[PDB]
């Protein structure tokens, strides 16, 4: 019986927002936005933003969760003049994941760190409340206009929440006056979409790993 619409989500986001200077993007600005379809920077094909991201930008581009931490800050660094969100690539997260941040070797010398297979979908980075990396996985939108969420922790990368909507409901659940807890968020429609997403995107997820050439360079080090 729980109501998990985008409209409801934004009311809850308005409710917890710790940002004292809300800065909505206008409708016009939001309308121009597109996102690159593929991870490959030379591939200029674009596709639609998910509905959740457009609704968040329309409310406050600088919102801070109940954790007093941002959600959609980093992704704004990827927006060009034409309004295209260029793909993020998880090489820094991958590099830190195998502890190479303490190697004294500049990441640039070991690029590509992560796979650069030409099939890989675009990523939008989401700012997270813990150590993990969170991404919107730009494959195909679902019936609600959402893309899946992917997570990365140390060397592991996987499809996780059904969408940014599910991710945010979970973030917001810890607030006491919010009307629900994490125990209310085991919704069959979310599990069903996650199952669909995994079937649909399995061949792409199978490509998400460290580059062979990265292992080769590490093996060659003295």
């Amino acid at each position: 019986a729980m109501d998990i619409s985008l409209t409801n989500l934004i009311e809850l986001v308005k409710k917890v927002n710790r940002n004292k200077v809300p800065t909505p993007m206008s409708a016009e600005e939001i309308s121009r936005l597109r996102v690159r379809k593929y991870r490959d920077p030379q591939n200029t094909e674009t596709t639609e933003l998910p509905e959740s991201l457009k609704a968040l930008l329309a409310y406050d581009r600088d919102l801070l969760s109940n954790y007093n931490m941002p959600v959609i800050e980093t992704l704004q660094k990827s927006i060009d003049n034409e309004g295209v969100i260029h793909s993020y690539s998880p090489d820094e997260e991958a590099y830190y994941g195998v502890g190479m941040d303490s190697s004294g070797i500049d990441i640039e010398d070991l690029m590509p760190v992560w796979s650069n297979d030409p099939r890989l979908p675009a990523l939008i980075r989401i700012d997270h409340v813990g150590d993990q990396a969170i991404f919107i996985y730009i494959t195909e939108r679902d019936a609600n206009g959402e893309y899946p969420i992917a997570r990365m922790e140390r060397n592991e990368f996987w499809l996780a929440e059904s969408s940014l909507v599910e991710y945010l409901y979970n973030i917001i659940s810890g607030a006491k006056d919010i009307g629900f807890t994490e125990e209310d968020l085991h919704l069959p429609q979310w599990k069903a979409q996650q199952k669909m997403n995994e079937q649909r995107d399995a061949a792409l997820l199978d490509l998400e790993d460290y580059h062979e050439a990265f292992w080769a360079k590490l093996d060659a080090l003295v």
